Formats: structure tokens, sequence, C-alpha cells
């Protein structure tokens, strides 16, 4: 066990700030530059359809769950090297924590 849950609230506001210019959380959301992330855990990579990944993501074929989703949050291209994805990653796991807390209600 190595993930906190922590505020709901603040994960939303840490995805607007740093998710949202590229992706959607809504069921019925659209993709954009990364796909849309509606039920993400439980989901291996690469598999929102509509949407072209690397091959670097579809090969990784990592199960999303909560404590996945952390390292990769980390640092994505160190977790997946290949992947188009824009993002130098969130050093803290308060911040993570939040996030993860946001992604797991909000992606429901
Ligand atoms: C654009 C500059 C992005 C931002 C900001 C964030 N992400 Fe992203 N994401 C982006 C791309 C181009 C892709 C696909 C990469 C590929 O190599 O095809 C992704 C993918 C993800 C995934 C994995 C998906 C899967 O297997 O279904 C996750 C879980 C994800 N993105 C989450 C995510 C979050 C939570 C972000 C804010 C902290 C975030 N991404 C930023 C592009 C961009």
């Amino acid at each position: 066990t190595e993930f906190k849950a922590g505020s709901a609230k603040k994960g939303a506001t840490l995805f607007k700030t740093r998710c949202l210019q590229c992706h959607t959380v809504e069921k019925g959301g659209p993709h954009k530059v990364g796909p849309n992330l509606h039920g993400i855990f439980g989901r291996h990579s690469g598999q929102a359809e509509g949407y072209s990944y690397t091959d670097a993501n579809i090969k990784k074929n990592v199960l999303w769950d909560e404590n996945n989703m952390s390292e990769f949050l980390t640092n994505p291209k160190k977790y997946i090297p290949g992947t188009k994805m824009a993002f130098g990653g969130l050093k803290k796991e308060k911040d993570r924590n939040d996030l993860i807390t946001y992604l797991k209600k909000a992606t429901e």
C-alpha cells in the first residue's frame, strides 16, 4: 500500500492547471492531444480506440492502478520511453496523491 487518498478538490485543480490542456475525463468526453481517461483504472495501456498511441505505449501494456499511475506520474518518459505525451511530471507525492484522488473519482 503506497498511496494515501487526498483532496479530490485539489486533485481536480491540479488536473486543470496540468492535464486539461491535453485530456478530458468525462465519459463521452473526447480525445484531444492525449486521449479521454474515462475509466482508465483496471485498464491496460494504449487501449482507447479512435486513438493513435505511440508503439511505446501499446507495448508497455500497463494496468492502470492508482499505484502505477503515481510512478508514471512521477516521470512519464522515464516510465514509458517513446510516449508522445509531453509531460515532465509531478515531483511531489502529496501532489501526485491528490490528483490520483481526482482521477479515481472523476474517472468513475
Ligand atoms: C499534452 C501536453 C499532455 C498533457 C499536459 C498530459 N498528457 Fe497524458 N497523454 C498525452 C499523450 C500525447 C498521450 C499518449 C502518449 C502515447 O505515447 O500515445 C497521453 C497519455 C496518457 C496516459 C496513458 C493512457 C492509456 O494507456 O490509456 C495517462 C494515464 C495520462 N496521459 C494521464 C495524464 C495526466 C493525469 C496528466 C496530468 C497530470 C497528463 N496525462 C498530462 C498528452 C498529455
